[PDB]
């Protein structure tokens, strides 16, 4: 059975109202489901990251993860210096110049799904969407190739796979410390270490590069290093490499696979998307960025599909004075608890909530206020967001031109918890040519 944690957290807000005390962490903290509050604590500088909670990021098992990079730096000021920085790698200019690599790796992913496309040989779409992310994300922030997508680097998604796995027992055990061996231990660490050394060399090519009076376009590598100049170490750029190198493919990975899977068993939904894709590409093979806006119901789709299945479940605050929730006194000192699983799956805020439907983004439906968060709100929403909504199209408008998939019989819709929430199952399929 696929339930993760964030069901129980669902259950709970159901139940016992938008204010719940949980004890599954370091402390007593409160999950807090009121669109209100969602809207008092994201949208203010005022409350920022609970250092306790991100923890789990920066070192993993004595081992150093994330660190202190864009995502688990909870000290306001160290954080808007980093993100002013590498904010200039978000802008629109430097967004539409990937598209080349959005497109040259979905293309890459459909062919080799075509040559598979005989509906009898089974794909693990979740493996498949993930070596396309890595690839993309590693040109695109670091102009590099890690061609996973042609059998390459598999030590290095072997790394990836155990630092994730990883994560997961890193929050838990729980007893279960005598049963899952040492092996399982170390490896982790090895692989977190793999991943700081790719680091190392991906700084370093790119060192020797500019030594060597070489012109590098600007980047999100350009902008990690640029934000460490003057630093003893190279160990908080470290820390941005490798928290870039997973979130910018992770994650997109997951939504990728969610989509894909939910689609399976959507064939009216699918229709529409296809006739969607005919009319605004056609039969063309490069997207350029002006299609991607046209791509109206299909951002519905994955709009809906973050809505049920969000990657990034959520994110934690600190309240640091005693304050007045929902009629509940919290006390100082508090972690507070966002969720956007939790409150998707609410009847309270969206009506019949387990039904896949799109047209609840559809043009003239109310925005969801302080209801929808996949990507979360105020200064810590994620800096990839655009990049992620445009990579995705970009792949699931190729998927959806060429190719149509069927879920291999006994492939579960459930769902797992690593780092982030993804597909139970991988998304086993059997392909055909669109038109078959
Ligand atoms: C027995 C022991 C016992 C005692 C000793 O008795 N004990 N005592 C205390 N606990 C304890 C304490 C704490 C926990 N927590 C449970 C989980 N928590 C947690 C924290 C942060 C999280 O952030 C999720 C990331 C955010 O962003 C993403 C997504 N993303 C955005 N853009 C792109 N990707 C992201 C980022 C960067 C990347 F590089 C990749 C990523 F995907 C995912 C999520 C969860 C904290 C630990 C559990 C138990 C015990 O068990
Ligand atoms: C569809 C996939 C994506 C989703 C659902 C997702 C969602 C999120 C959410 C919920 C936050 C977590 C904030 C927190 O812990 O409170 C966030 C932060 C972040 N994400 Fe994303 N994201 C995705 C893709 C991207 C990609 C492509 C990148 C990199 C290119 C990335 C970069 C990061 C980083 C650096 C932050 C921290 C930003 C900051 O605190 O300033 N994400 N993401």
């Amino acid at each position: 059975g696929g339930r993760v944690l964030q069901d129980v957290f669902l259950d709970w807000a159901k139940k016992y109202g938008p204010v719940v005390r949980v004890n599954v962490f370091h402390k007593t903290s409160v999950i807090v489901t009121s669109p209100e509050s969602v809207k008092k604590f994201l949208m203010s500088t005022k409350y920022n990251k609970d250092s306790k909670m991100y923890r789990a990021l920066q070192t993993v098992f004595g081992e150093r993860l994330f660190g202190q990079g864009l995502v688990s730096e909870c000290n306001y000021e160290r954080w808007h210096k980093q993100r002013r920085v590498i904010d200039l790698a978000f802008s629109r200019s430097s967004l539409v110049s990937l598209m080349e690599t959005f497109n040259e790796k979905a293309e890459q992913l459909v062919e080799i799904l075509e040559a598979k496309a005989d509906g009898q040989t089974p794909v693990s779409m979740q493996d498949m969407l993930t070596y396309t992310a890595m690839d993309i994300l590693a040109k695109a922030a670091f102009g590099m190739e890690t061609s996973m997508l042609l059998g390459a680097q598999k030590p290095l998604s072997q790394a990836v796979k155990l630092m994730l796995e990883g994560i997961t027992a890193s929050r838990n055990t729980l007893a279960k410390f005598l049963p899952g061996k040492r092996k399982q231990l170390r490896e982790v660490r090895e692989s977190i270490r793999f991943l700081r050394q790719v680091g190392r060399d991906w700084v370093q090519r790119r060192r020797e590069a500019l030594k060597r009076g070489e012109e590098v376009p600007a980047d999100i590598l350009t902008q990690i290093l640029k934000a460490e100049e003057g630093a003893q170490d190279d160990e908080g750029l470290l820390d941005n490499f490798v928290t870039f190198f997973i979130a910018g493919h992770e994650t997109s990975a997951n939504h990728l696979a969610f989509t894909v899977m939910e689609l399976s068993r959507q064939p009216e939904i699918v229709a529409r998307l296809q006739a969607e894709v005919d009319e605004v590409i056609g039969s063309k093979r490069y997207l350029d960025f002006e299609d991607l806006g046209r791509l109206q119901y299909l951002s519905q789709v994955l709009k809906e599909s973050l809505r049920l299945y969000p990657p990034a479940w959520g994110t934690f605050r600190l309240l640091e004075e005693e304050t007045l929730i929902d009629g509940v006194r919290v006390p100082g000192n508090t972690p507070l608890l966002f969720s956007t699983y939790v409150m998707g799956r609410m009847d309270t805020y969206f009506e019949d909530p387990l039904t896949f439907n799109p047209d609840r983004f559809g043009p003239g439906a109310p925005k969801p206020r302080f209801t929808y968060f996949p990507f979360s709100l105020g200064h810590r929403s994620c800096i990839g967001q655009q990049f992620a909504q445009m990579e995705v199209k970009v792949v699931m408008a190729k998927l959806l031109q060429r190719l149509e998939f069927r879920l291999v019989p006994g492939q579960r819709f459930g769902l797992q918890e690593q780092a982030t929430l993804k597909p139970l199952d991988p998304v086993l399929c059997t392909l055909r040519p669109r038109g078959w």
